[PDB]
Order: C-alpha cells, then sequence, then structure tokens
C-alpha cells in the first residue's frame, strides 16, 4: 500500500495544453463516431506566435454522455503522459472550456496507410517494397514505445496507421487505449462493435487484452500491408465458422510480396499461445536485420 502504480487518467489535466479554441478554424471532416468527429482544422498561434498550422481535431458532440466525454479525457491524460514519439499521432494542445472538449493532434496530410495502399495498388513494383519495410519498421517502433509506457493501443490496423511528410507513419486513435498498469491485461467491459478480424482469440472468446493480443493485431496489419490493402480472410464472413476456424489454428497464407521473413513474423504473431508471440522489441531487431540486409 506505500507504493503503487501511477494511474496516468488519475492525474490531474495539464494545464500547458490549453489553447483558445478561438484560434481554430474548421474544415474537412477526417473521421466520425458516436463521440463525435475528427476534423482537419487550421490553428493560429499554436506553435508559433504569428504562424498558422495545420492540424486534426477531436470534437465530443454537444449530446454527447458521461461515457464518452470521460473517454475523450481520459485520452488527453493517456496521451499526456505517454509523451512524444516520431511514430505516432502527437498531442499538440487540447480545449477544455468554451465549448465541447477539444483535443488537438498532428495532421498527417497523406491519411490512412490503407487507403494510401489501395490509391498506389495498381503502380506498385517490387511504391515499392522498400517502402513496405519501412512501414513495417515505423509502426514496430510506435508499438515497441507503447509497450514500454505499459500501454496497449487495441485497434492496430492499416486504417489506424498515418502517413505524413518524409513517408513517416503514425499510429492514431488512442481512444481505446489503456495503461495495464498493475493488472498485465485489460479485461474490456464494453459492448461496442469490435474489429473481429484484427483480434486475438483470448480477446474475441474472453475480452481479454494484453500487449501480447496487440502483436496480433500487428501480425494482420503486416498482412494488410504486403498485400497492398486486401481486406483480411478474403472470402470469410465473420460468423460461427469464422471462429471456429481461428479456434481451430487457421491462418492466412502469405500475401504476394511479403518477403519469406516478414511472413515468418507474422505466422509468430498469430500463434494461438500468447506467450509464444515475438515482442514488438524483438520485432524491431528482427526488422532492422532484414533492413541492413
Ligand atoms: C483523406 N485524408 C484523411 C486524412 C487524415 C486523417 C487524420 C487523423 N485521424 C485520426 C483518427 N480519426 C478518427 N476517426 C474516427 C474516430 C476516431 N478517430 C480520423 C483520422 N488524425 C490526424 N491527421 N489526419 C489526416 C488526410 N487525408
Amino acid at each position: 500500500n506505500n507504493y503503487s502504480y501511477i494511474d496516468p487518467t488519475q492525474l490531474p489535466y495539464d494545464h500547458k495544453w490549453e489553447f483558445p479554441r478561438n484560434r481554430l478554424s474548421f474544415g474537412k471532416t477526417l473521421g466520425a463516431g458516436a463521440f463525435g468527429k475528427v476534423v482537419e482544422a487550421t490553428a493560429q498561434g499554436l506553435i508559433k506566435s504569428d504562424a498558422a498550422m495545420t492540424v486534426a481535431v477531436k470534437m465530443l458532440k454537444p449530446s454527447a454522455h458521461s461515457t464518452e466525454r470521460e473517454a475523450l479525457m481520459s485520452e488527453l491524460k493517456v496521451l499526456s503522459y505517454l509523451g512524444n514519439h516520431e511514430n505516432i499521432v502527437n498531442l499538440l494542445g487540447a480545449c477544455t472550456h468554451g465549448g465541447p472538449t477539444l483535443v488537438i493532434t498532428e495532421y498527417c496530410c497523406y491519411g490512412d496507410l490503407l487507403n494510401f495502399l489501395r490509391r498506389k495498388r495498381d503502380e506498385f513494383v517490387p511504391l515499392t517494397l522498400e517502402h513496405l519495410l519501412s512501414f513495417s519498421y515505423q509502426v514496430a517502433k510506435g508499438m515497441a514505445f507503447l509497450a514500454s509506457k505499459n500501454c496497449i493501443h487495441r485497434d492496430l490496423a492499416a486504417r489506424n496507421i498515418l502517413l505524413t511528410h518524409g513517408n513517416i507513419t503514425k499510429i492514431c486513435d488512442f481512444g481505446l487505449a489503456r495503461d495495464i498498469k498493475n493488472d498485465s491485461n485489460y479485461v474490456d467491459k464494453g459492448n461496442a462493435r469490435l474489429p473481429v478480424k484484427w483480434m486475438a482469440p483470448e480477446s474475441i472468446f474472453n475480452s481479454v487484452y494484453t500487449f501480447e493480443s496487440d502483436v496480433w493485431s500487428y501480425g494482420i496489419f503486416l498482412w494488410e500491408l504486403f498485400s497492398l490493402g486486401s481486406s483480411p480472410y478474403p472470402g470469410m464472413p465473420v460468423d460461427s465458422k469464422f471462429y471456429k476456424m481461428i479456434k481451430e489454428g487457421f491462418r492466412m497464407s502469405s500475401p504476394e510480396y511479403a518477403p519469406a521473413e516478414m511472413y515468418d513474423i507474422m505466422k509468430t504473431c498469430w500463434d494461438a499461445d500468447p506467450d509464444k508471440r515475438p515482442t514488438f522489441k524483438q520485432i524491431v531487431q528482427d526488422i532492422e536485420k532484414q533492413i541492413s540486409e
């Protein structure tokens, strides 16, 4: 009782982040949910006093219920605790009065990697394989950073990797990210729609989320990447047969453009035994070896 894990969501909001909402000009909607939406916006004087910059702004709709309002604040506090990293969509500011809560993050000008791969699919040549290895490395580095902070993301997928200048990929959407603190896992108590084809079996069957279940989803991400944006498990709807096959050990085959060593990572990320999956640290070092060779 004299020592405890500091819950980042119990910490005070740090007003160092506060930014006046009247200096934001909202534009295109980038995504929407039951919480509200994310929009592109211009922020006047956010980093430099006399300069405008493009940001993304996540906003609660005025009708948001208590469940969604405190979820957005919790997300803000998790991002504040995680700190800056090159391979995540970083927190830049927040607006916590004058209207609904707003969370201001970096804007990634090339949008999500799933649509990017689908746009570039027709003109891909072995967009090149070098780009795909880079994206695989950068996402592993982002996730290794999250795991090093005792956090899990719980919706890792190509649709939640964004691309910005310099071919830099950033992990986005931390609405479900959790510090697992003392429990070493997270049992989800919600009742929302779930990304079934990206989930580890123990998450589907027992609602348990761990470092190892994030690694399962990374394996699925890799399959999306090297198939140039195909939907996973083609020709298999989510139904009784899907769950039985996954439980019995069915796995996707190697994508057309995956190097053998990258499919090897995929297969280990999809081990039925969570303990036999690699860590993100191990994945980074493996892909590092592949790049240098
Ligand atoms: C066509 N195009 C789209 C972009 C784009 C999208 C984002 C972006 N998000 C964060 C996650 N989002 C979200 N959606 C629903 C629920 C929760 N989160 C929406 C997307 N964040 C930062 N930059 N950025 C740039 C550029 N071109």
